[PDB]
């Protein structure tokens, strides 16, 4: 199991190590053959090598089997130009590794129901994964423009760009509850028609996985009214981006959520959360999304579906037994990684 | 006060009359000079005149000052062609009266908190109006298409189409809490940039109304996390359509919500809800959205802001004192209109 580890800036060093401690425990315990190396990335690499993603790191993530990525960003770098600010690097590891699907799961962890905005009975059992197409659609499609008089933007998709994210989604579904929902506007737009017939084609090949289709406006109401009725959801870019942000409020007690870019190259796995400089070095950072990005690496980069579910259960039990400071508890990063490890045995 | 009344099909006869009983009480009481006439529209007009919007009705709504519209639709008519099915008529009264903005308010009526999906503390005080642009953007913009290979759709807006819906929104805001929020994707799309600079221009002229801007993905999270922080929200078409459907789940105990198309011609005001044939003739239909569409006519078609707030308060008190069958109560249409009237005195 070859992992390029990119701890990044701010709390990325602390929280990526809490994740590596889980992955070493399991490795010791199961014999997984973890081999990992730590590479420079982010504001720390702008400081050291003069650019955010320097060619040792380019090579590193190009030769590994998985990237564990922490977080970059810090104010210190906003001042200077564009390709020398921590976030440029995030599009270059995305371009280089040809990543085209972003997977964002939402789980509302039983113990933390009361922090959710929805009454308990709506969040019970929420476990779904929205795989968003990443590189296409209106954000990048063309023609585009702006006059004194008018502005325009095209939303475009080719059969290839739709089949790529649909196969991620069906394969993605084989590992968890086997149901895909695709999301479109096919009753009004033709891009939506086209998406719908292509995902139904690509669906033929994955017969053990059920497929349903839904409109974006109707899926927006179903993520508050019945979110538990979904396992994997697959959608285009702007709709995946609106819909994953709406889905991120369901857990409530934020900062617990993981992310994984997937594609032709090396899968990248990060927590959804920033550098959080304010608390870097203090021990208090909540490692739950980092530890859960590790579990997504195990499930998508190494096929180890059974073990990823054991790490998500240990972090469930752990959030129940020692909530971190940020959930009305007092467990630092280390005492929390501890109780996670203590249930992996 | 000249009102063409179009009761439509199914429960539209019953619920439009509960609305006219409020408007006659107030008229008697305030001397408003209600003059109203009832015109054929909908499946009943397809049955009688052979088309859903027949030229007496075309004239009727073209000569009145407001339309009270009930609901059309019924299965009986789906079988036959396109311009002879109850819903075609709904686009023709929209085209004819040049309506370009749809106003959808959401209020979570204190007494009905517990039916909402969000915990009480998120819905307390929700009162906002999303004015959606109606005739433009990607649903109608062009070019558009579908090949074996790809599909496309343009999202287009001209300065006129944006200033029209922005002035509705600011004027719309003068009558309630004076704050507009516009909604776009201006950090990624140029149509969104263009919308944002135009709404900020048109904002100069309305200096007593505050203006804020927000991204669609961030407004989607704020309608579940803090919906009370909004009064009037103004957005394009597909985003208004997704965002009003997400906002409709906040009240929970549905079917209570009103709608108003506005424009160059005669304003149209309906409840958001169908014909509901199942219960047409039985007395049980909940008139709350009909009575509240009347109150929106008073506020937007006759400027009678003070009275529209008295009808929304009487229906608040009434929902508290006699919930209709559809909210775990037993009050039919008439006993509910009654307690509304009984607080208007």
């Amino acid at each position: 199991m070859k992992v390029a580890v990119l701890p990044g800036d701010g709390i990325g060093p602390e929280v990526t190590e809490a994740a590596l401690k889980v992955l070493r425990a399991l490795d010791e315990a199961e014999g997984l053959g973890l081999a990992y190396e730590v590479f420079p990335f982010g504001g720390a690499a702008i400081d050291a090598f003069g650019e955010p993603f320097p060619e040792p790191t380019r090579k590193g993530v190009e030769e590994a089997e998985a990237v564990l990525l922490g977080s970059v960003g810090g104010p210190k770098w906003d001042q200077n130009p564009r390709e020398l600010r921590p976030e440029k690097g995030l599009l270059s590891i995305r371009k280089q590794l040809d990543l085209f699907a972003n997977l964002r799961p939402v789980k509302v962890f039983e113990s933390l129901s009361d922090a959710s905005p929805l009454k308990k009975e709506y969040i019970d059992n929420v476990d779904f994964v929205i795989v968003r197409e990443l590189t296409g659609g209106i954000y990048f499609g063309e023609p585009r423009g702006m006059s004194e008089a008018e502005a325009w933007n095209t939303e475009r998709y080719s059969k290839p760009e739709v089949e790529r994210v649909a196969r991620v989604a069906f394969e993605a579904a084989r590992k968890r509850r086997k149901h895909v929902v695709s999301v479109d506007k096919a009753n009004v737009l033709e891009v939506g028609e086209f998406w719908r017939k292509t995902v139904e084609e690509v669906g033929r090949g994955y017969p053990d996985v059920a497929l349903e289709h839904q409109y974006v406006d109707a899926m927006a109401m179903h993520l508050v009214r019945s979110p538990a009725r979904f396992d994997v959801v697959v959608t285009g870019n702007i709709f995946g981006d609106i819909l994953s942000d709406l889905a991120s409020v369901l857990p409530g007690s934020l900062g617990l959520l993981p992310s994984a870019s997937l594609g032709r190259g090396t899968p990248v796995f990060e927590p959804v959360h920033g550098s959080a400089p304010d608390i870097a070095g203090k021990g208090i950072a909540n490692p739950t999304a980092a530890i859960l990005s590790a579990a997504m690496m195990l499930e998508h980069a190494f096929g180890l579906v059974e073990l990823a579910r054991k790490v998500e259960d240990a972090v469930a039990k752990a959030l129940l037994e020692t909530p971190p400071p940020d959930l009305g508890g007092s467990a630092g990063t280390e005492a929390f990684t501890a109780t996670v490890l203590r249930h992996l045995a």
